[PDB]
């Protein structure tokens, strides 16, 4: 309940949901009969998938995957599911994300017209150019913010989607129908890791600040906010919401940092001083069950 205020931490069961994600690029990479989740010597991301579940085995573990899979990939997964019932993978093609959307040509009008009020001195030039041009090109085909997010943002592919899974959160689990899961209701809440997660321990019921908390990582000596670890209450948490707001609002926003972390400043109304590491060690998910990020280490699964 630190300050500025007196927030409420809020706890949820063991019967909290885990979330993880993977969205393939390239589903050639993988073999035509086996799980199209990658985990090299590098990077064993399904093998930590793999090992989380077994641990809680109480909890619900759920992975968000997209990509235009050959069947055999397809009946892999479906074969998982029957080697653990605690596991289950939904699409992106079976869930309905229509209620977050918003058109893109909408978004650029609405600054357009916001520009426009301003006097010609006053007006950010430049995006007035960038936002008509938009407008324009954008014309082509469909204006959709989600169809906005293509394998070809390829970055951003996966950070919208990350923030629409978590806004259905609990739902999203009811929503493919996935069997197996009695233990939660609609309006309830889930637990998101990057495979590079690894838990040692099953990390039982958890305080977070107002029904979110957030990974953070200081280096060298400054923390910033960091998507590896989302935790929800909630479905439809106000803090995505009104990240999701910008996602609207502001041009060219990034999913990553405007979507969320901006999100969560927006709720808990940071800005300034307000110094920020204390900030990020009070919205901070903190455990000792979990290592962070073990991409750090040895090559993020973006290739470099
Ligand atoms: O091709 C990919 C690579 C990563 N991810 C997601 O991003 C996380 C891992 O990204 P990583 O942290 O390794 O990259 P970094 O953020 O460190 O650059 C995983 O949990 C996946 O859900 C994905 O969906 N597709
Ligand atoms: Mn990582």
């Amino acid at each position: 309940s630190f300050n500025g205020k007196d927030y409420p931490l809020c706890f949820l069961d063991e019967k909290t949901p885990l979330l993880f994600q993977w969205f393939e690029r390239n589903p050639a990479r993988f073999g035509k009969n086996d799980i199209p989740i990658i985990n090299t010597e590098k990077n064993p991301y399904l093998n930590n998938i793999i090992k989380a579940a077994t641990i809680e085995k109480e909890r619900l573990i759920g992975i968000f995957v997209d990509g235009d899979f050959f069947p055999g990939q397809k009946d892999a997964f479906s074969k998982l599911e029957y080697d653990y019932e605690n596991i289950k993978v939904i699409y992106r093609n079976d869930i309905d994300f229509s209620m977050y959307d918003k058109k893109l040509s909408e978004i650029y009008m609405e600054n357009i017209s916001k520009q426009e009020s301003m006097p010609e001195e006053k007006r950010d030039c430049h995006l007035l150019q960038l936002l008509k041009k938009e407008l324009s090109d954008i014309q082509e085909g469909n204006d959709s913010l989600i169809k906005s997010y293509l394998l070809d943002k390829g970055h951003g592919w996966f950070d919208f989607y990350r923030n629409m899974a978590m806004l259905k959160a609990g739902q999203l689990f009811l929503e493919a129908d996935k069997v197996g899961c009695y233990d939660l209701s609609t309006n309830s809440g889930c637990i998101y890791l990057d495979a590079d997660m690894i838990i040692t321990e099953k990390l039982g019921g958890i305080y977070i600040p107002d029904g979110i908390a957030v990974h953070v990582e200081r280096i060298d000596g400054r923390a910033s906010m960091e998507n590896g670890i989302i935790a929800v209450d909630r479905n439809n948490h106000p803090a995505l919401l009104a990240g999701l707001e910008i996602m609207h609002t502001k041009f060219d926003a990034d999913p990553y940092s405007d979507g969320v972390c901006n999100g969560i400043r927006k709720h808990f109304n940071y800005s300034l001083n307000e110094d920020y590491n204390s900030f990020c060690d009070f919205i901070e998910f903190k455990h000792d069950n979990i290592i962070m990020n073990t991409s750090q280490f040895t090559q993020s699964s973006w290739a470099r």
